[PDB]
C-alpha cells in the first residue's frame, strides 16, 4: 500500500512541508502527510481530513485506487494554486510544529491559497462526477465549497453520488462518499444511489453502497426497493446481495 501510494507523482514528499517518505494519509483530501502533520490533520476534524496509516491500517482496493488519481501534485495544484502568487513561504521539513499548525489552518481550513473560481462549485461537480468522471475536477470543485450532496434543481433533482452511479465509477462513487456524501440521497422520484446501482446493474457500485450503510428497504415514487428492481430485471447477482445484506 504505502509503496503503491507513495509511487505517485509528488507522493513521496509530505503534501504540507515536503517531509520525505510521508507514511500517513488523509483519504478524503487524497493526499500523503509526514507524521507531524497528520497529527496536525487530526486537529481540523473529520470534516476536513480523514487520517489513516498507509502502513498500519487495512486499505480498500478501491481507495487505494482513489489515492493513485489524485495526490500531493493534484492536490496541491487546487490548495497552493496561489502561494507563488501570493509571495507566501510554505514551510520545509524542519520547520516549527506552530508554522506548519499555521499553514495546514490556512491551506484546508481558511482556503487562503485558492484561486478564485474552481462560477459555480456545486454545477461542477456534478458534472465532473458524471461520465468520464474527472476527480482533480470534483476535487477542485470541493474546495471551493461544493455542496457534496447539491440537488441538480428544477430538472432531474439528481446528486454527484447519482452521476457517478450512472457513470458507474467506483472511484468518483468512493471520493464523494468519503467527502461525506448522503448514501440515501434520492432524486424527485425517490431513487437513491442504491436504486440506481440496481437499475443499471452495476453490481460493485451496489455492494460499495451496503456497505456504507444504504437503505435497504428505501421504495421510489413507484413503490419499488432495490430488490424489486433487481427481481424486476432478473439480476441474480443484485438479487442476492440484497437478500445477503438484509441477514
Ligand atoms: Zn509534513
Amino acid at each position: 500500500v504505502v509503496a503503491q501510494v507513495q509511487s505517485v507523482d509528488g507522493n513521496a514528499q509530505c503534501c504540507d512541508c515536503r517531509e520525505p517518505a510521508p507514511e500517513w494519509a488523509s483519504i478524503n483530501l487524497g493526499v500523503t502527510l509526514c507524521i507531524q502533520c497528520s497529527g496536525i490533520h487530526r486537529s481540523l476534524g473529520v470534516h476536513f481530513s480523514k487520517v489513516r496509516s498507509l502502513t498500519l491500517d487495512s486499505w480498500e482496493p478501491e481507495l487505494v485506487k482513489l489515492m493513485c488519481e489524485l495526490g500531493n501534485v493534484i492536490i496541491n495544484q487546487i490548495y497552493e494554486a496561489r502561494v507563488e502568487a501570493m509571495a507566501v513561504k510554505k514551510p520545509g521539513p524542519s520547520c516549527s510544529r506552530q508554522e506548519k499548525e499555521a499553514w495546514i489552518h490556512a491551506k484546508y481550513v481558511e482556503k487562503k491559497f485558492l484561486t478564485k473560481l474552481p462560477l459555480h462549485p456545486g454545477a461542477l461537480l456534478f458534472r465532473a462526477s458524471g461520465h468520464p468522471p474527472s476527480l482533480p475536477t470534483m476535487a477542485d470543485a470541493l474546495a471551493h465549497g461544493a455542496d457534496v450532496n447539491w440537488v441538480n434543481g428544477g430538472q432531474d433533482n439528481a446528486t454527484p453520488l447519482i452521476q457517478a452511479t450512472a457513470a458507474n465509477s467506483l472511484l468518483a462513487c468512493e471520493f464523494l462518499l468519503q467527502n461525506g456524501a448522503n448514501v440515501n440521497q434520492a432524486d424527485s422520484a425517490g431513487r437513491g444511489p442504491l436504486h440506481h446501482a440496481t437499475i443499471l446493474g452495476h453490481t460493485g457500485l451496489a455492494c460499495l453502497f451496503l456497505k456504507r450503510g444504504a437503505d435497504l428497504g428505501a421504495r421510489d415514487s413507484e413503490g419499488r426497493d432495490p430488490l424489486t428492481i433487481a427481481m424486476e430485471t432478473a439480476n441474480a447477482d443484485i438479487v442476492t446481495l440484497l437478500r445477503l445484506a438484509k441477514m
